[PDB]
């Protein structure tokens, strides 16, 4: 699980959204895993806006946050789940680190703020969908 906060807005995982996010709606996309809703209450998270290609997550199934150096943000094929069938998704960034489901929403920043949050993982990987392109979330 895990959100980002940025002024009015939510940040989460599209396949983890609520009935609440669903409802105050702003954007979505299946193709991203991404879904940005609308809140009372102003957010503090700053977003960053770099090309930076290492930073720190924090992984829930450990209790801890690790160093990472990650790739570029491109289209990488997933296997299909009970989320969506099987697909490429864009805006994707890989790294070497530990991952399993229920580290989605993990936070992954570098020294500029927010970079994106865990989406993806396994075999000794972890994927993160990139956010620093969203420039409408500070305007
Ligand atoms: N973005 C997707 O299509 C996800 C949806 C849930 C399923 N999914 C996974 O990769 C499962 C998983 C395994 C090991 C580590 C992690 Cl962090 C995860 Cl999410 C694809
Ligand atoms: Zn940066």
């Amino acid at each position: 699980s895990g959100a980002i906060y940025v002024g009015n807005y939510r940040v989460v995982n599209r396949h983890l959204a609520t009935h609440n996010d669903w409802a105050n709606l702003v954007w979505e996309d299946s193709s991203r895993d991404l879904l940005v809703s609308s809140t009372t209450a102003q957010g503090c998270d700053t977003i960053a806006r770099c090309d930076c290609q290492t930073g720190v997550y924090y992984c829930s199934s450990r209790r801890k946050h690790y160093p990472v150096s990650f790739s570029k943000p491109s289209l990488i094929f997933v296997e299909a789940s009970e989320y969506y069938p099987a697909r490429y998704q864009s805006h994707l960034m890989l790294a070497v680190g530990h991952s399993e489901p229920g580290d989605c929403g993990g936070i992954l920043r570098c020294q500029h703020g927010v970079v994106g949050i865990v989406s993806t993982g396994g075999n000794g990987l972890v994927g993160f969908a990139d956010v620093r392109d969203l420039l409408w979330l500070d305007e």
